[PDB]
């Protein structure tokens, strides 16, 4: 029920977001990594894997491409490059415009509630 | 930036939920997608191929292959409509009982009422497909 509702909600969101990702030729997972490194200051490999919800064997390859593309750099801690910061703001702007279009219909109040409930649900491992 | 990520928020919520369900599904030879099909076939009784694909969010070629496996195991049968077998009904009730036990554990923490609201809000967010 909730499992399925989650996938149905994100899938409907993803179909309209996928054309955007192809214009920068970045994948979903790459975008999550890019955004997380921006919304956080810096993140190590394990923490990045946990928050991006990417398996450790998969994350290494993805990170390598982002560094070859000069978007992410290793120092083990990871952080966006100057260019990575710019890419995040441009794509993020389109997403905010997308967020605004949904909030205009769904309702600002319902939208805020959805954010809180999704955040609490993610946190329920430590709380169990 | 301005507003939080819905993309990331959605996937983080589900991963934490799947973490509580994977040990149950792995003790049986069931995958996430297979379980999704089994529940949908149970809540509707019977579903045709296209309708099943849309609700389980599984691509038609992939759905076909999974269905072939579920029939080899004698859990699903074609009639084009799909339905659980008698044993399929048994597996759903058996696995479902273990799954329900985890929902109760989560709801004790998240809140029984809030859990219900989240389903509604996700459906509304989902219906604004456009």
């Amino acid at each position: 029920s909730i499992n399925i509702g989650l996938i149905q909600a994100r899938e409907a969101l993803m179909t309209q977001f996928r054309p955007i990702l192809n214009q920068a030729n970045i994948t979903d997972q790459q975008w999550r990594i890019i955004r997380l490194l921006a919304e956080n200051g810096t993140l190590d490999f394990q923490d990045l894997a946990n928050q991006a919800c990417i398996l450790r064997p998969s994350l290494t390859g993805i990170l390598t491409r982002l560094e070859k593309a000069g978007l992410v750099v290793r120092l083990v801690f990871l952080k966006l490059t100057a260019e990575g910061e710019k890419l995040y703001e441009e794509i993020g702007e389109e997403v905010d415009e997308r967020y605004d279009a949904i909030e205009e219909v769904l309702g600002r109040e319902k939208m805020l509630l959805l954010k809180d409930l999704l955040a609490e649900l993610a946190k329920i491992e430590d709380a169990l």
